[PDB]
């Protein structure tokens, strides 16, 4: 029924900064709704048109329910987010309908942007200490600071950990361990995570004992109210998820944002408005997540002219719609003064990113620190020699970002 392009939608060779994988253009040329080959077997359908994508992502017939995914995917697709049944109610990405609204209710007050903003000075301090350490190591060594491994994931990880009351001192070890717990929680096979698990449980114990209106306290109070009774293990599971959600995507994006700033594309006298417009363009141009998470048709659906069967796995093309010439003049150029137009980098519909305000705050705070404390920071290699890639369902990321910070 649909036009068919017989390729894996996740195919990604090593890319330059300015280019996006060829599959996006081949899908868009085929039609608004394109059959493709799902990586773990059978068909999948990609949505290549912005307006249609917005309709799909708000249509209750397309659901996250991982039980609708083909049998062949279980244990293999790894892009499939499939908690054990009893943990799906605690997993924002695994539910829709009333169960999803409940979790949105629990998370909303915890991400109150007024409360995040009170943390700006701490966020700056975090970034500034990480950068001073990196500059000092480069002074001693004679080697450029490598900001992907030394900054991009560490900075957002330390922010979200501190917001949740989880006192991490080694972000590299924490990043590895929360990755393991994420994979286990979302249904992967099967390594030592006990140190991190101790800190997560300590943050939950502390949330229950103390009335201080922090993030984890508010999650606790609101989950207790909605579920009647919530266990320490359930809260640990929920905060594990927000640690991973809060750092991986953000850290992938920040590597790209850093590259564009350090390439000298931000005006030297840029005011706050110009900075936030620069961040906005970077979110259009370098989305870390190329497709929405899997949705499945709950019934037979005809959409954009095409008949999709019950069970049909559907992807919205974020990277391709963000760089569609039908809505963006010179879609593959980086133009921060471009008129502001919508993008799909944070999703749409009920499952829209709950972290967007935080990710923005972190972005603009990082640039402030850089501009004020490392005004001469530059790339240690040309912008045209930077490369990025992604395998499978992982976020897009630079291979490295070598910088002379001062
Ligand atoms: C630039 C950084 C980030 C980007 C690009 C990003 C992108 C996205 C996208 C595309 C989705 C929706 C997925 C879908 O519905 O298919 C989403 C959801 C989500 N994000 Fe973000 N995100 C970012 C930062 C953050 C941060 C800082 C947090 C904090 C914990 C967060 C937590 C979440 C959560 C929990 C969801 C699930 C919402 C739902 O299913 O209801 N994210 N993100
Ligand atoms: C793009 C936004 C995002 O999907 C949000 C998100 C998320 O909301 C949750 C968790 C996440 O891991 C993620 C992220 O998802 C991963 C896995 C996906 N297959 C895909 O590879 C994507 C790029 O990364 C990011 C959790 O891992 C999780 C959890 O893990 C055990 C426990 C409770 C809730 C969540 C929970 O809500």
């Amino acid at each position: 029924e649909a036009p068919r392009v017989a390729v894996d939608p996740f195919a990604c060779p090593m890319m330059t900064m300015q280019r996006k994988p060829e599959v996006h253009d081949a899908f868009r040329e085929a039609g608004p709704v394109v059959e493709v080959n799902a990586p773990a077997g059978g068909p999948a359908w990609v949505i290549t048109d912005d307006a249609l994508a917005r309709e799909v992502l708000a249509d209750p017939r397309f659901v996250k329910d991982p039980d609708l995914a083909p049998a062949a995917w279980r244990g293999v697709d790894d892009g499939l987010d499939i908690p054990v049944p009893e943990l799906r109610p605690f997993t924002l990405i695994a539910v829709d309908g009333e169960a999803h609204r409940r979790l949105r209710r629990i998370h909303a007050p915890a991400f109150n942007p007024r409360r995040l903003a009170e943390r700006t000075d701490r966020i700056a301090a975090i970034a500034g200490r990480l950068l001073t350490e990196l500059a000092d190591a480069s002074g001693r060594s004679g080697k450029p600071a490598e900001l992907i491994g030394g900054f991009a994931y560490h900075f957002p990880l330390l922010v979200i950990c501190e917001l949740l009351g989880v006192p991490v001192t080694d972000p590299a070890m924490a990043r590895e361990a929360v990755s393991v717990l994420k994979a286990l929680g979302l249904g992967g096979p099967q390594p030592d995570t006990s140190a991190l698990e101790s800190l997560l449980l300590e943050a939950v114990h502390s949330a229950r004992r103390n009335d201080t209106p922090t993030m984890t306290r508010v999650l606790y109070e609101r989950a207790q109210a909605e579920f009647g009774s919530v266990s320490d293990d359930q809260l640990v599971y929920m905060i594990t998820g927000l640690i991973f959600a809060g750092h991986d995507t953000t850290g992938s994006f920040l590597g790209f944002l850093l590259a564009e700033v350090l390439a000298g594309r931000l005006a030297a006298d840029a005011d706050e408005d110009a900075v936030s417009r620069f961040v906005e363009e970077a979110l259009r141009y370098h989305p870390p997540v190329p497709y929405t998470l899997w949705r499945f048709a709950a019934t037979e659906v005809t959409i954009g002219g095409v008949r999709l069967p019950r069970g049909a796995p559907v992807l919205v093309d974020i990277e391709g719609t963000n760089t569609d010439g039908r809505h963006h003049d010179a879609p593959h150029a980086f133009h921060p003064d471009r008129p502001s137009w919508r993008r799909l980098t944070f999703g749409d519909g009920p499952h829209y990113c709950i972290g967007e305000q935080l990710a923005q705050l972190e972005s603009r705070t990082m640039i402030g620190v850089l501009r004020s404390r490392f005004p001469e920071a530059r790339l240690a290699v040309p912008y045209d020699e930077l490369r990025w890639c992604r395998k499978g369902a992982q976020t897009a990321r630079l291979t490295e970002l070598p910088v002379w910070l001062r």
